[PDB]
């Protein structure tokens, strides 16, 4: 092909990405909006730095490292955390998906670091396609977080409208209050 | 007389509300959920401790000094502060009403501390009825804020429902995600 030349290149591409995000992520904990650093889905959950790293990677990346959107994500997660019934679905986003993706990427990166020559032709073929599926997932996710955010923003907007009109109704003066 | 006897008692009355709230408010001060202590309606607004005291009095009172409802009020005010257009209507609640009420209360308390005997019969009557209107309003406000907390609570609820539903739809798995294109 060479598939082993492709593979090695596709591995340098994502090992660069990793270095870019490593920096971008470093700055966010510098500027102090790295909520994921402390984030636990439940009360007494243990937090592993390496598992969180992976999660930051995908979540901060999809959000384009923007502070406004990372704050907005934090608020969404915080809202859902209130009800133990939402613990599971949050984990699916935070772990199964956000960590899960980085985990697959790391195994892929490893198979390449181990030597593409030590791979059967058909193994090299799966690795390549597998990598590409992971890259595609990242994008699917990015497009879903975009919607997640457009839904949250709308909601926030509606709440503002409602709240403001309630104030400009019962709060014009004393006369506009609650008769007993 | 003897509206004098009435006034005097309606005064030790609201002077009691003051010592109780003074304590209740004091607690909230070290329990560090007293946002009114640092709350400005606008960017570079000056904060007077005495004017804030009055506001805490009515605001924290109407919220039976419940730490949670006080947090909820803080969030409502914070949300509206974002748009400059809402500066006025916030002030009407915070100042004209919340401070305004305590201010009238203090003048009333003073007329009594000054001596009810130094008051005409006409004056004595108006004072009494005026006090009662203040004590009436103090309730209107309490009941209104509660409705306000309901409006906020409802909204919060709706947002939870919407968000969860969205989450369950898209985050169930990799396959539930939106298309890449």
């Amino acid at each position: 092909e060479t598939i082993a030349s492709e593979l090695k290149a596709i591995g340098k591409e994502l090992e660069d990405q990793k270095k870019e995000e490593n920096i971008q992520i470093a700055k966010i904990a510098k500027e102090k909006f790295d909520f994921l650093s402390t984030f636990k889905v439940g009360p007494y959950d243990l937090i592993d730095e390496d598992i969180q790293m992976k999660i930051k990677r995908t979540l901060y990346s999809s959000l384009d490292y923007k502070k406004e959107n990372i704050e907005k994500l934090k608020e969404i997660l915080e809202i859902l955390k209130k009800n133990s019934e939402h613990y599971n679905i949050i984990g699916r986003l935070i772990y199964h998906i956000s960590w899960g993706i980085q985990f697959q990427i790391e195994q892929n990166l490893e198979l390449i670091q181990n030597g593409v020559e030590n791979l059967s032709q058909e193994e090299s073929k799966s690795l390549l396609m597998q990598i590409k599926s992971n890259l595609e997932i990242k994008q699917r996710l990015k497009k879903t977080l975009n919607e997640t955010l457009k839904v949250y923003n709308q909601n926030t907007q509606d709440n503002e409208k409602i709240l403001a009109e309630h104030f400009n109704k019962y709060y014009k003066d004393f006369d506009t209050l609650k008769p007993a």
